[PDB]
């Protein structure tokens, strides 16, 4: 923890046998931000599983995705910092209201789906979507985390739990099912004690429909959790599906609010006044996309910028 001299630590609000969240504070702006702290020594050989999620993170800005700000790889030590994301859980948040109402499940819903349907643009799957890797930030926006892609076989596709080959996309939307649907009831469409009892469940692929689900919801979840991934409802169906804009007539807006496009002058201004020196170096320097101290002061000027603060560092 000894290269962080552009970071003011504070708390623990994360543990994991593979890595352990703190909050802190980056020096030069002021803003704060959220670190995943590696034990490289615990990885092993899963560094492939987690620079090929740095690879991955390094290519995505999206509103509902958690921003990568800064890596930091330190002799057995991984350090990624990240949006900070004060909210809470929507795991805690499903728990602690027991069931979201049809209309609230809507609003959340949505945002799922926008950031699933960007990262497939993009090129990728998550493949492992989740209550637990959905976090909210402080306007209750939903805040997609942890790519990685050990056992949510909960939220496993068919196809997927049986060796067969597949499309991540058609992954990603049976999960999406699974979600939705405890989101709405609290609970899981499939469960039992041992793991065997609930692979057989859900090759069977018939659940539960407690009394409270309306007929549209119904519906959906027949259309997501079909166990034949043809007849499951493909992304571009997803995001105009009548069940999806019953309350905002809209198609969800999935492609990036924020793209990267231009520099902003601003940010380049401030960082070439603070490193005494000139604006086309300071371009250079940044298009570099390293991802390095650099990288996350730039991004957070940015931020900065975007709350409407002067677009100063210390
Ligand atoms: C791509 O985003 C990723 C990847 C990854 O591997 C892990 C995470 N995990 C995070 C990121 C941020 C937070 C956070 O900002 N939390 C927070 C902030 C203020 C108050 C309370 C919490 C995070 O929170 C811990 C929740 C899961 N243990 C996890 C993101």
């Amino acid at each position: 923890d000894e290269l962080l001299k552009y970071y003011e630590l504070h708390e623990t609000i994360g543990t994991g046998g593979f890595a352990k969240v703190k909050l802190a504070c980056h020096i030069l702006t002021g803003e704060m931000v959220a670190i995943k702290i590696m034990d490289k020594n615990t990885l092993g050989s899963d560094l492939p599983r987690i620079k090929t999620e740095i690879e991955a993170l390094k290519n995505l800005r999206h509103q509902h995705i958690c921003q990568l700000y800064h890596v930091l790889e330190t002799a057995n030590k991984i350090f990624m910092v990240l949006e900070y994301c004060p909210g809470g859980e929507l795991f805690d948040y499903i728990i602690s209201q027991d069931r979201l109402s049809e209309e609230e499940t809507r609003v959340v819903f949505r945002q799922i789906v926008s950031a699933v349907a960007y990262v497939h643009s993009q090129g990728y799957a998550h493949r492992d979507l989740k209550p637990e890797n959905l976090l909210f930030d402080e306007y209750h926006k939903l805040k997609l985390i942890d790519f990685g892609l050990c056992g949510s076989l909960a939220y496993a596709a068919p196809e997927l739990i049986q060796g067969k080959s597949y499309l991540g996309s058609e992954a990603d939307v049976w999960s999406m099912g699974i979600l939705l649907y405890v989101l709405m009831c609290g609970f899981l469409p499939f469960d039992d004690d041992t793991a065997a009892a609930l692979v057989a469940k859900i090759m069977r692929g018939k659940y539960d429909v407690p009394k409270w689900l309306s007929p549209s919801s119904i519906l959906l979840l027949q259309q997501m959790l079909q166990v034949d991934p043809k007849k499951r409802i493909s992304m571009k169906n997803l995001l105009n599906h009548p069940w999806i804009m019953q309350d905002y007539n809209y198609p969800v807006e999935w492609q990036s609010k924020n793209p990267f496009i231009h520099l902003d002058d601003d940010c380049v201004t401030e960082l070439s006044v603070h490193h005494r020196n000139n604006r086309q170096t300071m371009e250079d320097l940044i298009s570099l996309w390293q991802y390095d101290h650099l990288t996350a002061t730039y991004l957070l000027l940015l931020a900065k910028k975007a709350r409407g603060k002067p677009v100063r560092l210390r």
